[PDB]
């Protein structure tokens, strides 16, 4: 279609008004004293949300160029989000705060793509400086206050993802559900998504589950239809007295119809189960569950057959539980040196995933073998999602503190690092205002938490910048302190995660002397 | 799309005006003076109805913005009622209340995030108070008032209704129907919607019906064609002398024929029924009378032939009675230990219930196991569905008022809690704000009652305030006395219901400093 | 969509408005000096008519509100219409009356639901008033003048309806059709629509039609292919010398071919004739059929061959008329004791019966072993509308009359039922204005049909209630006298049916405080 073509200042001026929206939408919501935003949603009721990223993902304008200056950094928020978790906010006020000072310049005469290259060092500079002041963060205690701070002060969040990283461990895995009840809620368990092929099989009415006390475990990789396969292992397990559960492809009627009237009358008690998966993948966890109970995989495809198994090539558990949804194994027979030798092979298999979702369900089945749930509790819905949103970014800035360590929060590590840099310059001119242009933002995150509490940011700036290592504002009480001290402390890869991002984008916005878009 | 993005005071006045609307719509049906909306219906006659949820649904407003006010604290209404069942006025007007009073604090500079603490914890603390003053109730001259109470003041609702749950028990189900005649009706009851296949059954033309006195009962999962499956269990009847009912998915002619001629003559007393349902709810409900009569489900998908079935398989009842209509079932021999262990089992199928469609009709057969159904009469149709919508809301009340006790109606209840938490304090001065605000909203519920009666809603308040416990306005005799006395009793868990999801919700509308919508 | 909400006057004023447009379109056609309405019809011819109801249902308003207005009122007209057949104008005209004098009450404070209950109560009243005036009206002059009153004064239509009446019984149905011919024409009948299979059966060409003479009756179930089965049976039937009809569900060619030529040459003198009905309707409509005639329905599904038929089974009748369309059975051998037991076993049949389209067919039959059709003519098709419009009102009327008595005519009885009950109250003023409100809409038939004279209502209301008993005034002689003697009939059923569905719908519309649509 025909465009719409601006030049220069013209079209920096609708770039700028355009990222402003944006950004503006998302500071309401920065720090202890941030509010809400409501987003109309076409299909029911909308939803309030203190998420950073969640409001600017909506943000859409109309102007063509305006729109378009929105939608580039709105990819600082969004990068954000999914490297860090959190810290998404904070990113969009630095690369506002950025682009404003830059093209501030640019228009003054300087050499944008110079400007980038000064924003640029100083950043690469501060990064280090930030891996300087991290400080690790391990024990309960500060793991608590990270995830406290992360839920917006919210000390049961925080308490509560401790306790949970504490019983998972580190190569465990935690995720949050809506709650039923009114509270929160944490459930611990190896565990699939598959439930009872044959509903006929619940020997416990009150769960609605079968409860199969210390049995036999047959690893079936082809699908199974007939039950004459199944004589020669059903015989020896029915002359054994403990049950069986058979986790096969699949248990086709014919195979099925049988093994249902054998334990409907109390000849052998068996579940039937479909296998966690498809395709290799399948295959692949199948055999990490032979593995955990110290059975063979019987496979077809590898030259056995399912007749000449023997109790031999059974798994063995202390327990087993199955319900319409889901198959839990407790605590299996496998040896501990197979399974952490299975696991340090597949702890591997992680390092050459060079896809996100190559990595995502690897390390699902190291959990397995090496898992728990946070129900959010709310009294109506909307009350679900805004803290439903708050305790998934506290979950994810535990874990990278946990990976990065922290700093002081409050933003006042960034102001350190840019009193720090106060000495960086570049090849000329442009490239040092360049530098200036980022310090200057480094300031933007604590002038922002400071303005939402409707005091004058100047004024707080100044006196934290008086100051040394970890004073800062604490917003929330309202008064100057050590930030360490008092428990407000923001992960390291997320203050990193949010300088890195803005930077970038907005470096490059900075560069912009034409634009060119669709016609109204 | 291209968005409308408004913020601070803008955005608030128009999201409040938007509460507004749909509060003032729902408002002027509560209380005893309370008057009736009309809502418009595309397809047909308008409806006429009281009921607050009923209301809030339709409101729906043209300015995106409003509307999204509106949308939001519609879910109060909506939720009271869903898990309630009554209140749904008393909720939106609570909501409206602190919305109103919470807002107009937000102006005044006041932190909203902290408004909403002290509102939460207010809150949780008059939950608390209410559980305090419930008084149980469950002799049925309590019931009957809450439930006229509940019904607008229809003495025949209540005492009908108390009837009602007298003779099903507590673990036992009443439902509402439109009734045909002009006056209310009772009916009482295991039995399903089905009829004779064989009209040639009936062995007593006074009721034309069969009325087979202490058979066994044949369960089918297949559908019958032919006699040939029949004959080894046939005959085992024929040889005991007991009469059969067979419930079958079918009775087809060449084998329905035979089996009529046989009860012709009087070789076997048999009687040939469809079985209640479709698909795998069918299955589901066929085995829960198995559990009933201490019979087999004779399924052909499992691995059963029909002919290799006995006297071992079939159920067993003390009567039967099947007519045009319907088959009922009296007193089966299934063990109470069976039975119960069914019926724990399809109450936590209700539990995991996502979908209200899947919740009716398992709890339909907690009830054919553990049933009464209310006509309603009126004389056109518009009068059917306000009287329809009254008796549901007021069965809903009886019910809560059973499992949570019950306290003074008129708003009184929530008038006390308000005067037992005056010394409440939070952390710093906007919780405090935020405590007085919920404080002065409980006062609104009998505010507005007595404004529907067009007097002075300041002077009752005050009046009802300068007294002690059940003290309180009745506004259908327009003088004060006891509330209890009066049988003027509201449910515990309505009140307490009304005033957490108003509280929920409102809360988080004070903390709206962004609204993002689609422009018009 | 986006709701326009309207609250207190507005929504009542508009509300009203809406009304008076249904009814001030239908009013105009009450009484004898009423007038008709032309309804424009997309297909086709217009439609006039003086039916109040037709009427109603056409009206649909332009303003969203004034339309809800409009459609509830409908309902009046429309329920009236389904339970009396008659009264729908008077019906529409209360409602108007009660809806407009309730609303002028509202609007000076007094409190709708209690007039409400003012209104029901001066109801229940005054339909045991009307009770009580009620004389039965059973002999043929009393029907003719019902008839005619309700076909606005058209002689010929009650004359026919009574004559009509005297001849089916009570228990015997009587249809209206249009006539071929331009004047009305009345038809009377056991007979059932099936012609002749075999048109070579005709034993008198003269008429076009078999008629055979006392003949023997053979009821198949099944339907016939094969002249195996008949033999036995054929058999016996030409060594008996009677001839012989077959009603089974078909004659096939094999079967049929035979049957021809064996009458052909006077072998066997029969006939074919497909069977009454479909489905289960068939086989009950076939049994009653062998229960006037003595003899036995051979079943093949309830074990019994065709060939094991004997001259036992066969029904007998004094004669039998069979041409292209109808086939009829004069005055069969079966015993009256086991014909009225057949019908008062259907006669019950008929009370179960929960759906009009149950309770047609059955009656049908009870007619059939204990019916008449009117054609109506007309010149035009225009014309023939109206009329056949006037004659289903008359019929309607005279079966109400007969089983509910009569009351005088001209709205009197309305009159003095609202004198009778100047003496009621309620439980407080409001409630009180509710009656009067009601007893004042009592006049408003009377009030209406002499404004349809042009002459003023208020006298001559005045006058009428200044007399006693059955005095009132003659619309059509513009005199006054005595309306029994003036045959100045209307049925009990459908004064107290227009009185109790108007006040349940009007007494509703008065408790409108808000309204809410779509917008425009
Ligand atoms: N009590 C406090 N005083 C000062 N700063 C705080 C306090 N609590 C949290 N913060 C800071 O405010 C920041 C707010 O983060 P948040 O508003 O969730 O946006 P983001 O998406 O950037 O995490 C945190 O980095 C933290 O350093
Ligand atoms: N006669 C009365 N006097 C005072 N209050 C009453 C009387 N009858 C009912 N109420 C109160 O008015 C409230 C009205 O409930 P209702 O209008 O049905 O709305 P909701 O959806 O809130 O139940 C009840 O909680 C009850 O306490
Ligand atoms: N000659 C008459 N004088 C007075 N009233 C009459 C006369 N003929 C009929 N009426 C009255 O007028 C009414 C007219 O009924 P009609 O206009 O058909 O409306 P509806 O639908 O109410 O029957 C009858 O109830 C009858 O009482
Ligand atoms: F805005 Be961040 F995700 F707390
Ligand atoms: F408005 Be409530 F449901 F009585
Ligand atoms: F208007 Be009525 F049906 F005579
Ligand atoms: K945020
Ligand atoms: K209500
Ligand atoms: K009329
Ligand atoms: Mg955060
Ligand atoms: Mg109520
Ligand atoms: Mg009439």
């Amino acid at each position: 279609a025909a465009k719409d073509v601006k030049f220069g200042n013209d079209a920096r001026v609708k770039m700028l008004r355009g990222v402003n929206v944006l950004a503006d939408a998302v500071k309401v919501t920065l720090g202890p004293k941030g509010r809400n935003v409501v987003l109309d949603k076409s299909f029911g009721a909308p939803t309030i949300t203190k998420d950073g990223v969640s409001v600017a993902r909506e943000i859409e304008l109309e102007d063509k160029f305006e729109n378009m200056g929105a939608q580039m950094v709105k990819e600082v928020a969004s990068k954000a989000n999914d490297a860090a978790g959190d810290g998404t906010t904070t990113a969009t006020v630095l690369a506002q705060a950025i682009i404003t000072e830059g093209l501030k310049a640019v228009a003054c005469g300087m050499n944008p793509m110079d400007l980038k290259r000064g924003i640029d060092k100083a950043v690469t500079a501060a990064v280090e400086e930030l891996k300087a002041l991290s400080v690790p963060c391990s024990d309960s205690k500060a793991i608590a206050q990270v995830g406290t701070i992360s839920a917006n002060s919210d000390e049961t969040v925080g308490k509560l993802i401790a306790e949970a990283m504490d019983k998972v461990g580190k190569e465990g895995v935690i995720t949050v559900e809506d709650g039923t009840g009114l509270q929160d809620e944490l459930d611990v368990v190896m565990q699939f998504d598959r439930g009872y092929l044959s509903p006929y099989f619940i020997n416990k009415p009150e769960t609605g589950a079968v409860e199969l006390e210390s049995p036999f475990i047959l690893l079936a990789d082809k699908k199974i239809s007939n039950i004459r396969e199944m004589l020669p292992v059903l015989e020896a397990v029915a002359k054994a007295g403990k049950p069986l559960l058979i986790i096969a492809e699949d248990v086709e009627g014919e195979a099925l119809a049988t093994l249902v009237v054998n334990t409907m009358r109390g000849i052998v008690k068996v579940a039937a189960v479909k296998a966690p998966g498809f395709g290799d993948r399948r295959k692949a966890m199948l055999q990490d569950i032979a593995t955990l109970t110290g059975g063979t995989v019987i496979s077809e495809e590898i030259g056995m057959e399912l007749e000449k198994a023997t109790l031999e090539d059974l798994g063995q558990a202390k327990r087993v539980v199955i319900n319409k949804d889901t198959t839990t194994i407790i605590d299996g027979v496998g040896e501990e040196a197979a399974i952490q030798g299975r696991v340090a092979q597949i702890r591997q298999q992680i390092e050459e995933a060079t896809s996100d979702y190559d990595r995502e369900k690897l390390q699902e089945r190291v959990a397995k073998l090496a898992v728990a749930v946070i129900k959010v509790g709310a009294a109506t819905e909307v009350e679900m999602k805004e803290k439903k949103a708050r305790v998934e970014d506290a979950l994810h800035a535990t874990r990278a503190a946990v990976e990065e360590g922290v700093v002081a929060g409050g933003g006042v590590a960034l102001i350190r690092v840019a009193s720090k840099l106060a000495d960086l310059r570049g090849q000329n001119e442009d490239q040092n205002v360049g530098i200036k242009v980022a310090l200057r933002a480094m300031e933007a995150p604590l002038r922002q938490i400071v303005l939402n509490c409707g005091e004058e940011p100047s004024v707080v700036a100044n006196t934290v910048k008086g100051g040394d290592g970890n004073y800062g504002y604490n917003a929330a009480t309202e008064e100057y302190g050590n930030m360490i001290d008092m428990g407000i402390l923001d992960p390291t890869k997320v203050t990193r995660s949010a300088l890195q991002y803005a930077a970038s984008v907005a470096g490059l916005m900075i560069t912009t002397e034409c634009m060119v878009t669709d016609l109204p």
